[PDB]
């Protein structure tokens, strides 16, 4: 299929079909009417230029509001590339740099990039790294904590401290503490299925790493700017501010812009954003200003996991109902005691929605990925929910079959 | 200081100064009326959207058209990225999951980017890999030949077999040719100092590389669209069709857009690009095209070449002019036999420049890159080209001081 | 310190004081008189030779023997090195070289050797691995099975499918299954405590690597050669035939000879031994199955179980006994229900034992180490473990104090 | 075929066949009366001990000795391993620990060992490496001078700087000079070809190290103990103290022991001997000194350079004789103009010396090996000497063909 336009959270075929964006560069929907012209009224002046003896204005206006509303009261600084992927490469060698250690430990499940750096830190689709090794030397990888198939009688306290548990192994084997640069953590893992790490699990993690000199660094390529409700998803957890932080393309709206912002000695250890897409970044930060999408996502999200939950009181299909914002994760299972997953149903879902105009995709299979632009408004957001119910009923009876 | 805006080959700083640029990601130009146009109608439309169950037409209509101007008639695959540096970083993935093997070879002196695979691929600023290793695994790097500083009485001839004899030299002690991917190589280096491979040794490396199994990649990242007087650097070679070859953001005007285009059997061994940026791109080839770029930076080139080397009849601090299209290494020697370098006269020069009018940096303290955009009206061209000369003057008479 | 001179169990110092020995290259106790004997005839007649031309008997007739005696019925070959080190670094050629993949998987807690490739399997001391990075790229660490410190109510069974189930995380997220060539383990791991993994985890474990072409290691460095009651830890095991094993200098009575003999397709893949050190391995195996010093140490490992069970009785210190064959963990805890380690105790003990004659030391600061010469005659052995029950004694009621 | 028993230079069959043996762990020849007292006398005492507790005698002995002898003034410290491998292994982690950089510089044509540090560092035999990879990350090979295939018209001062530029290159361009931790080199390249570097190149790498931090390392595995005419290879090198050296089973008359020796400082950046080992290499050392090995080696090198140089005048098969000690590389040519290798007339040579009792081989194809032990008889070294010239004869007439 091809798409020809959209705007807000609709998208049109080319041959003038409606769809709804459940689908992420949108936090502020499509063809927003500021971002398109900070594009235009940009291009007009100055599509690019190389950065030796000059300085743009929007990327310096750009760079200093970044360093303001990132996470934390100390001082930053701000590093610009073009994606997620090599926004993680850098924290790489920023927090080589700094610390004068070489290891670093990702997690399991996490996304971070297909360059060679970011790709080896991931945890997700391995086809990525099939035939194509060796990767990036010195990388470690630790399991993300898991709160819904879990051991029999777990609380959070038990899965925070289990997990901890996993974490410290490597480094009471043969991973020193000393010789590790950093640990780079989503605080909502994504594509692992929009999973979010319990509260004290953060903090070990991260007493864990001031304790022992590890710079500690985030990854909010999909979960920041507004997406769970709070403007950074580390805001989701108590007084933590990180050494290092990635943003990806949301920052322009999907314009090819990302950016690393650290604490400035960090930063100093070791460039500057096209200014169309710096135009198009400025424009978008003061939709989610302005337009108080942090505040919606919220107020959408807890809309949103409400209705989810109900549906989940008719449609046993749905395991776990996980949102924190417009971002949520609808796990379909077999059934609810085995939690067997169900990549079946939710293939099924997928296109009865898209039949119905509603455009969604899965995370692992059997995840619904949930996470719609930010502005969406409430009429369309509740016809997709309603196409959602009745995608979960025809599947339910057997009324859905794909091609 | 701050540049407000351009256009073709003028730069405009906040206060309203005038600069000519002689710096690349600008082959059409600054602000092409045409490039302005395709951003802001494409803008309006899409500007951006995960692809997951939709097409773009912009994407697949530069698809097409790159899969057709690549180098060579062999059906090909192009795969969009951000940046050269993710790229080239593909190039890797590319060429290692076709052929089985891990070892890549790339040479001294050359500049790929700055992500894991690509920097450590490159051979220019170490400072880049300063404290941030260890670097990708299996990497090996050879010396390209250098036609200016040669042993005494050496021929082309001798200079391709020598170069062509350290080549092997891995080959014939630990790196076997059977395990390596391939070979990346700059037809013409450009941050090495705009020097040009000898015809003889290039095709000693590409039979061998195809007599060994090993693929044949080049950076055009630099070189190509043009900027050599024929659409690109390899083919300033005789008959060599490479298996890989990437192109960076001069592909849209320094929108963020990347490509590797490459056979189609090697690209099926393992994405889509921003829409906008798309755009930008169809647009500049189209600007290519029909303004007659690739003839004009022949044309422009062979005369600035001849102005060159007549300024330096009467500049002997001019040790070697090397120009292949407006593409130029103006090297600065403190004398012509020793061929030492003059790291301080070209500070010199590259400030009078300044201070008269005319951007100019360099390359290996001592070389002036000259890259203008291949737009340039002649009238302009000769300004820059005075003002140059003029700077040599001043220098030579010890007229210029660096605050 | 410095010894003299040893015979046996017993070790004497310059100064002609006698000690027992607890401590492992010694299964057939200090100079035995036929390993004696080898070394000198074999000394007389051929030191050493570099293998071109010629062979010698005692290699032939070691390598035919050791093919034999070799877990499974699979026919084998046999290469030999100098160390356990350089075993183990080959056992990651042999398997690359043998399934074309890259990957290594090895467990945290071994201890595989101190040469890079071994070094980098390693999961015990990184002291060891401190400063001296970057290790051997693509190798993966996974825990190994702990069967005391264990969660609330775990049975065997649960312990087994909770530590296969980390087993498979990697290759659930950043490890591909059909990229790893081989994984190495200990069937009961030595500088790990001596921790023997559970039967049901070592048959998922098997079965998982059959399954996906992966190679299945063993490191019988500590282990083998009887120590267990069995030829080869791996026999306590129901049939599991490894595609690859590893053997130290135990086979030479700790002169420097190692093997690693595996399936001989997998060995095809890709030396000969010192024959003064393979008529000392000769002897040396000799001894053991004329001794019948493999039923020795299953049965005197019976006795000595029962012996340190019934020390635990009377001597709440000792958290846990493992034993099988002549070895064993003898695991000391400040308290039964926390098993807080108690490193204090431990120091101790040995001291205590030093001093009345009696050299043993500790692994992991709380575990004794108990894995005495398998020749060891019962009225020495009786001594040595009536000065261990005495050295808790003295420690139980604080009587004793290091310098 | 198969050696029953050796002693001197003679070996022989189990048929009572008898060779010279013209190839090394032989310096003090085989089956010396006093290693052999020595072995047998040892192994009656202390065959083998865990350090721990406990020092012994000759490895203290030995390891003082070794302390003084090693090349320069410094204060050294000795650590022992198995194996010329494992000592090279040692020497990276020495090397990187004391510096605290990672890199490590080799070179092409060197052969360091078979374990995975010492292997990545070789540049021999490929063959070794394949199928084999990844490799040791940060490792750089570079090429090793060759004084007989040079270009024309070069001396040994235009080699020497040719040379030493090709070693700055990787320095100039992607390899920070102040992140390598060290350079190990062969001061004659045994496996190489004995290939011996120019006295002027070694001062430039030597200085080189010293003023950029660099440690600078040797290998006398193979050329060490008196090969050379000196105690050590380097020795025939001006003022040269290397700051670490490996040295292989020679040491005990290939019994398997190594050592590292090296300036003190770098030792204590971070084991004990065999004693068997130990006590063999204690009589080893002595014969070399009171035999006078390395003056014999000296002399006796003479005398067989002035054979070689002769018989080289009446056989023009004969491109190159290299020789410094009982050390000499004999390399056959097809032409004396081209020096087109001629592996076939080597292995002929070799082919016909078997057959009339005399065993060598060949480097690379074409290169006679010889090495014979230094303690050679003259009248053995006359009759070897004359069945080569024999050999070379028949060769040069057809009279020698190979099953």
């Amino acid at each position: 299929l091809v798409i020809d336009h959209a705007h807000g959270a609709t998208l049109v075929d080319v041959d003038g079909n409606k769809y709804i964006d459940l689908l992420s560069a949108i936090n502020v929907g499509h063809t927003h009417e500021k971002v398109v012209k900070a594009i235009a009224d940009q291009a007009q002046k100055l599509i690019h230029y190389t950065p030796a003896y000059f300085h743009h204005v929007p990327g310096m206006e750009l760079s200093e509001k970044l360093a303001k509303i990132a996470p934390g009261n100390s001082p930053k600084m701000v590093s610009f590339g073009n994606s997620g992927s090599d926004a993680n490469d850098a924290i790489i060698k920023f927090a080589r740099a700094y610390t004068g250690r070489q290891y670093i430990v990702s997690y399991m499940g996490s996304y971070h990039g297909s360059t060679y750096g970011s790709q080896t830190l991931s945890g997700s689709s391995l086809n990525m790294t099939r035939k194509i090794g060796p990767m990036l030397p010195s990388v470690v990888h630790v399991p993300y904590p898991d709160s819904y198939r879990t051991y029999p009688g777990e609380t959070e306290h038990d899965v925070s401290l289990r997990y901890f548990n996993e974490f410290k192994k490597p480094f009471e084997s043969f991973l020193p503490a000393d010789e590790t640069a950093c640990v780079l953590i989503e605080p909502i893992q994504g594509d692992g299925g929009i999973i979010k790490a319990p509260e004290e699990y953060m903090q070990l993690v991260y007493k864990f790493c001031h304790e022992h000199g590890i710079l500690f660094a985030i990854d909010e390529v999909n979960q920041g700017l507004g997406r769970t409700g709070k403007m950074w998803a580390i805001q989701q957890f108590k007084d933590i501010e990180p050494d290092l932080m990635s943003v990806g393309k949301s920052l322009a709206s999907g314009m090819p812009l990302s950016a690393v912002i650290g604490k400035k000695e960090v930063m100093q250890s070791l460039t500057a954003g096209n200014p169309v897409c710096s135009a198009a970044s400025l424009a978008t930060l003061d939709v989610i200003e302005y337009e108080g999408l942090v505040e919606k996502s919220a107020t959408d999200g807890a809309y949103a996991k409400q209705r989810f939950l109900e549906m989940q009181q008719r449609h046993p299909m749905i395991g776990d109902v996980r949102m924190w914002g417009l971002n949520g994760g609808i796990e379909l299972v077999k059934d609810p005691k085995t939690k067997e997953p169900d990549s079946d149903a939710a293939t099924k879902v997928i296109y009865y929605a898209f039949a119905h105009g509603v455009v969604i995709i899965t995370l692992a299979g059997n995840i619904l990925r949930f996470q719609p632009p930010l502005v969406i408004p409430r009429e369309q957001l509740d016809q997709a929910l309603q196409v959602l119910d009745d995608a979960f009923t025809a599947v339910e009876n057997g009324e859905v079959t794909i091609p």
